């Protein structure tokens, strides 16, 4: 039932990079992702409680949200791109273990993934 702590977006010791891949990262594929009409339910850590899935937490034991992402590229934590890829690659795929396919929230993810696939293909190179 109960929600775990969200995922760390600040850690002192973390030695932390800003990139112009993270940059990019921020400013072209967060802010068109964070924009569109299916994103609000990727803005927030799933909430258990208020959706009454005791199941979520106990199926996916990463979880991550486009919230925390949003949050560790503000306030830099991220060292590469790669970390960051890593974080909405983890959001899409926690969708799709925890959710049936067909299901509302698998739609709304499969067109936020191609959107993301398309940004991600246009990565600049470290400049
Ligand atoms: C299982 C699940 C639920 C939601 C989710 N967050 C909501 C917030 C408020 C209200 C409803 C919420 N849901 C359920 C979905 C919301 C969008 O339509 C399908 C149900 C998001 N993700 C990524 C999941 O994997």
């Amino acid at each position: 039932s109960m929600n775990p702590p969200p995922p760390e977006t600040s850690n002192p010791n973390k030695p932390k990079r800003q990139t112009n891949q993270l940059q990019y990262l921020l400013r072209v594929v967060l802010k068109t992702l964070w924009k569109h009409q299916f994103a609000w339910p990727f803005q927030q850590p799933v909430d258990a409680v208020k959706l009454n899935l005791p199941d979520y937490y106990k199926i996916i034991k990463t979880p991550m949200d486009m919230g925390t992402i949003k949050k560790r590229l503000e306030n830099n934590y991220y060292w590469n791109a790669q970390e960051c890829i890593q974080d909405f690659n983890t959001m899409f795929t926690n969708c799709y273990i925890y959710n049936k396919p067909g299901d509302d929230i698998v739609l709304m993810a499969e067109a936020l993934e191609k959107l993301f696939l398309q940004k991600i293909n246009e990565l600049p190179t470290e400049e």
